[PDB]
């Protein structure tokens, strides 16, 4: 059987999206907890979010054979992670972000708009940085 | 201008997801330079990795406004995020793995399928976990 083209190949890619987000979600309800005085609660977001780290890399390790989820590029060693690392930062930065930030203003979110083009700052220093690290790479 | 209902909305859960992932790609890709001797590359994966974190945190909390983007439910105090941590978990484990995993076994992964099946368990653990967490709570 092939993975590629498979329903099997788009559920390993949701799962790995929702995965991922189940980690920054609960570090967020772990700091909120912290805050409140909640430590136990705080402990236990922290540990489940370890699970859901494990559980992200397994999803991601089978998705090596098809590509990156972010780019479609192949993924492995440290050339090829930083190349795709590289092409989906240049996405974010010159098209995701400031198309969001344009839609932000557009509908009345000007602290939101704002964000965005700060991000999309933000992920041009990635980007530029990643480029400069791939051709120092020695491999 | 409300959050709710706007293109706003689904970008910052869009851009939400996509920081989620970046932090999981970006530390798969610093083990992996870990294990090549690149250890100058692995930590600018991680030093990265705590950008998309910041990141992820940030459209978070513009979500507090209308709900948690993996369940639609209220979220803020640690009552609230555990119970829908909890919802999700249920989700998960009654629904979205065992899915995957008859999806996997029709198609011929065998593999994925039993992975996307210890995953169910899990989630299931982690759902139990939370709701005894829940029952404790003194808030
Ligand atoms: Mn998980
Ligand atoms: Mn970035
Ligand atoms: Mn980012
Ligand atoms: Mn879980």
């Amino acid at each position: 059987a092939q993975l590629k083209g498979s329903k099997t190949e788009e559920n390993l890619k949701y799962a790995f999206a929702g995965e991922s987000q189940a980690n920054r979600r609960y570090l967020y309800f772990a700091s909120k907890a912290d805050v409140e005085g909640q430590n136990d609660i705080a402990a236990l977001f922290r540990s489940t979010a370890e699970g859901e780290t494990g559980h992200a890399h397994g999803h991601l390790e089978y998705l090596e054979a098809v590509g990156d989820p972010a780019t479609g590029l192949p993924f492995g060693t440290s050339r090829q992670n930083l190349q795709s690392a590289i092409a989906g930062e240049t996405h974010e930065y010159t098209d995701m972000y400031p198309g969001m930030a344009k839609t932000a203003r557009d509908e009345g979110f000007e602290e939101i708009a704002n964000w965005f083009e700060t991000l999309a700052k933000a992920e041009r220093s990635h980007a530029n940085r990643y480029t400069k690290a791939l051709d120092g790479l020695v491999d």
